[PDB]
């Protein structure tokens, strides 16, 4: 009942991102610039489907410098990953919540078996727990 | 003698993001957050490898709107194409250069076969006139 690394992510489909600046109510800790990368089950449920067991969100987040008008990515901060179980994380709505320092999976961040994450998620029941949405 | 619209690069390896804001010397006409994608032919040639004939680099250029310390993705402005062919590009170091304003396949941008774009790219003649570098 931990989530998998996700091997590879770095490599899945590019669902969107965004930059979070200081000042931002979540800039403690999600302060950087992130990308959302979507694994092949993850995006059925991107596109309008039910999200089928085995589907993986990872958000991928880094620091960047503002460097002359220019914001540069620098150091991965961590990622954070939704893998979707039905049954095995049931007690946060079907999605297992984690976070890796630096994206390294021996860096593991969730202390509370994903409650916090699933608090905030929550909001999104409608769209299956999933802020990010497909764009072209 | 034309570069191809890449379809489907949405699909693709994201190589890189970076964000140009008001004030950078690229602010015209390459102010947005930009991310690169490379296909299978074009991730060979940025490992260190060599890029095939078929390679092809998109930047996907959007318009963004600041949002409570959130920079957040507005609309597409355009995307660049590099496309590979050694011999059929080798005017331009053997990359055909073509930008198509709002990714439409029917906005072809290039009017001068890419010397404009090439002039900037050859600065980086040591890395076949690529920019970007792959990341973790
Ligand atoms: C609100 C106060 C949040 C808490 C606590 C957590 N997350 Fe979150 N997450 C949040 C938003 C507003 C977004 C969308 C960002 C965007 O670019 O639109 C996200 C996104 C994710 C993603 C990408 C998938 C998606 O839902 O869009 C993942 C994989 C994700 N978040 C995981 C995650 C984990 C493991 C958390 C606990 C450590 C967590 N999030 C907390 C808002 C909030
Ligand atoms: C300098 C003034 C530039 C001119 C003119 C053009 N490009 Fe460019 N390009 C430039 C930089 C500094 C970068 C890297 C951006 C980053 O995030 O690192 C790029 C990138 C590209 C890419 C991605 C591949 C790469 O080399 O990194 C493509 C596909 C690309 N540019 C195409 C392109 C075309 C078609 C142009 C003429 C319309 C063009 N570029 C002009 C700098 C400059
Ligand atoms: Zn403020
Ligand atoms: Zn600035």
């Amino acid at each position: 009942t931990k989530v998998k690394y996700p091997d590879g992510f770095r490599s899945w489909y590019h669902v969107k991102s965004m930059v979070i600046q200081p000042g931002h109510p979540l800039e403690n800790p999600f302060g950087g610039i992130h990308h959302v990368y979507a694994n092949a089950e993850a995006i059925q449920g991107l596109r309008g489907g039910n999200y089928p067991d085995g589907a993986v969100l990872v958000v991928d987040l880094f620091d960047y410098q503002e460097d002359n008008h220019a914001l540069v990515e620098g150091k991965r901060k961590l990622i954070g990953v939704m893998e979707r179980d039905a049954k095995r994380f049931s007690a946060t709505g079907g999605w297992g919540y984690e976070g890796f320092g630096e994206g390294k999976p021996d860096k593991r961040l969730v202390t509370d078996g994903g409650q916090g994450c699933f608090g905030c998620h929550a909001a999104q029941k409608e769209s299956q727990y999933v802020f990010s949405r497909l764009r072209d």
